[PDB]
């Protein structure tokens, strides 16, 4: 099928590290993995970037 | 050295520079950096490092 948004970013996140996913508030995200260390692995549907971010920076949207 | 902040979310480092947080951890924040990372001392663990800034709230002075 198609890429479906799973989450929305609610806080700004600016990477310090090469594996991180930059977030702006309101970014639509497709979260691929919620890791046990409370990082999320995702595709940012605004930028097309992929990476990890601190998991409490996004809320689930389930249309 | 008195508490400035309280952790509100669990944060487990992936990176060398990061500060581990448990919920309710007392923090002394030295810098709120312009890239939305906080630079702090965890007053429970005695560790120093950085964490994503919205993981801590200011305490009632």
């Amino acid at each position: 099928g198609h890429m479906e948004q799973t989450h929305r970013a609610i806080f700004r996140f600016v990477p310090r590290h090469e594996d991180e996913l930059e977030l702006e508030v309101d970014d639509p995200l497709l979260v691929e993995l919620q890791a046990e260390d409370y990082w999320a692995e995702a595709y940012n549907m605004r930028t097309g970037a992929r990476g990890v971010f601190p998991a409490y920076y996004a809320i689930e949207v389930t249309k």
